[PDB]
């Protein structure tokens, strides 16, 4: 501690500066490493005792502590907590799959009411994390609390499936809305098991890395985005001449365009061998735009967004390891 | 059953192969090299494997909404998602026409989820994938020769 410098030690005034480079310093890592491990003396092959240990609580008295009271000081570490609250999310997801899979009844079953309560009693400690802020400003706190995109996308999730929940106490169709509510929105927290996995050592780097090639790659999106959007309408204009104004067209555009790149290459379902059916003007066009088309979108821009890749990935690599550390 | 233990055998003696092959100057390092990039490789399988089991999920409990537990459900997660990144991409037993079948309730979404899947699992990933084995090949190859000699 320091007195002089207000009750704060040299890692905290490091934090406050962002200074990276002290903080992924070999010293301060090994520091936050005893830190974590608690008051533990597990050091070679920690982790899997760690969850023998929460699994079976006569097998914390075989291990090597640190100068009644053992079990308090076992379960209190930081790494046991950690396991303790991916186990219990592990259980979540498989009560969430387990709901959605099976059918569904006129009365939530137990464990619906089970995922329900872990929902709420996740939304409660959000609510208790926003409370207990450090500023004073009972509005400057939730700003704060903002910063991350993590407890942005928690927020929204919660919102969407308290909103599903009162949907679904309802009649039959409300209960199918309900249900369909409930199977988009499992796609997140599948997605957020990546944020468990960042603790792994080589594992969190690659999901940063992920973040930023996405940033890389939504140019290159676009740009085939263009190329993909004019075959489609080229091809529903040559193919089909005679279609009143519908919404179905918005979706032949998109559609045959966007799966003949991905292996689905049919020369069956367009360019139809037109017994024979009659021939359309100027429809011999199709196969030379689709040959065009398709020597565009994957044999030039794909290679393109590889090379982009591969010579940009030392200076992310380096960023990445450094924000993780 | 006798005759499937032979062809799990089968498959492991096709596979030591290699160790014969390990004589050649020009083989024992790939092989090797083989080796560290499958451990390599590990890691952006669970990642894709994360993906895969969420898409399955969301359109096996949308498609599907009245269908009871059974063991079959384990398969549909798994089997559809996985081979469809390998070429089969067909838009006809995903999402069927629904004469006309009675659509389900929000049958809209699953192209819509598809997009986004393949998206992922064949621009993003795999070209990660690819820069990582392109990034630390040197390195791996000075050592696996020093190893092999
Ligand atoms: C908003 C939730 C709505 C839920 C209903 C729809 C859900 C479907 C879409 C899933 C959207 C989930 C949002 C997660 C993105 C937040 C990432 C983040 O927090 O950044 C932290 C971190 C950086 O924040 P920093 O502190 O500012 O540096 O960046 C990352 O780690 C990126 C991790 C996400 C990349 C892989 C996940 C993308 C998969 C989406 C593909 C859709 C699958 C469909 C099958
Ligand atoms: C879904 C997982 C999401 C949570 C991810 C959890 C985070 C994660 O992936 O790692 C935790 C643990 C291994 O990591 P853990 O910290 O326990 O132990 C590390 C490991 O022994 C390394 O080999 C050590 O050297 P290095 O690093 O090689 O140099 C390292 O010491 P150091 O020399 O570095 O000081 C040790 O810290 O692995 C499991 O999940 C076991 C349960 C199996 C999974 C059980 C479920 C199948
Ligand atoms: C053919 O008739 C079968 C019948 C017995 C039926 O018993 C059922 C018991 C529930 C059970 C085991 C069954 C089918 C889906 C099973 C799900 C698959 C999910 O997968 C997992 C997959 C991976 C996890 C990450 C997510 O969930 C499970 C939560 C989930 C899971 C294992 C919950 C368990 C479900 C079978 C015969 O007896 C008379
Ligand atoms: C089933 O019957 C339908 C009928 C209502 C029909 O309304 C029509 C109004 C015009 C509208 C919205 C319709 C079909 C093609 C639509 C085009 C698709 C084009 O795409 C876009 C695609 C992307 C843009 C960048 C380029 O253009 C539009 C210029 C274009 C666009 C959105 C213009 C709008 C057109 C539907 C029901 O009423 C009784």
């Amino acid at each position: 501690e320091l007195k002089n410098w207000s009750n704060a030690t040299c890692l905290q005034l490091a934090v406050a500066a962002k200074h990276r480079d002290f903080i992924a310093h070999t010293c301060s890592q090994m520091l936050l490493t005893d830190m974590w491990m608690g008051r533990l003396r597990m050091r070679k092959n920690s982790g899997l005792k760690v969850i023998l240990g929460i699994l079976l609580p006569p097998s914390i008295l075989s291990l090597e502590f640190k100068n009644g009271r053992k079990i308090y000081e076992f379960y209190n570490a930081p790494i046991v907590k950690f396991w303790f609250y991916t186990l219990a999310y592990i259980g979540y997801l498989m009560l969430f799959n387990y709901i959605v899979l099976v059918k569904m009844e006129r009365w939530p079953s137990t464990q619906e009411w089970i995922v329900i309560s872990y929902i709420f009693t996740l939304g409660i400690e959000k609510m208790r994390e926003i409370l207990m802020s450090e500023p004073g400003k009972l509005l400057q706190k939730v700003k704060v609390w903002l910063q991350e995109y993590w407890n942005v996308t928690d927020l929204i999730a919660i919102l969407l499936f308290s909103v599903g929940m009162i949907l679904r106490l309802q009649d039959q169709p409300f209960r199918s809305d309900g249900r369909v509510i409930y199977c988009v929105n499992i796609i997140y927290w599948y997605i957020r098991l990546l944020d468990i996995f960042g603790v792994n050592k080589y594992l969190g780097p690659y999901v940063m890395m992920i973040g930023k090639m996405m940033i890389d790659m939504m140019y290159f999106v676009i740009i085939m985005l263009v190329v993909l959007m004019s075959f489609g309408v080229a091809r529903q204009a040559i193919l089909f001449p005679n279609e009143e104004p519908s919404w179905k067209l918005a979706k032949n555009i998109f559609y045959m365009p966007y799966w003949m790149i991905y292996g689905e290459v049919f020369a069956d379902q367009i360019d139809p061998p037109c017994q024979l059916p009659p021939c359309k003007t100027g429809a011999w066009i199709v196969p030379a735009i689709m040959a065009c088309y398709l020597l565009v979108a994957n044999i030039l821009l794909v290679n393109l967004l590889i090379a982009v890749f591969n010579n940009t990935f030392f200076e992310v690599k380096s960023i990445s390891n450094q924000v993780w550390k």
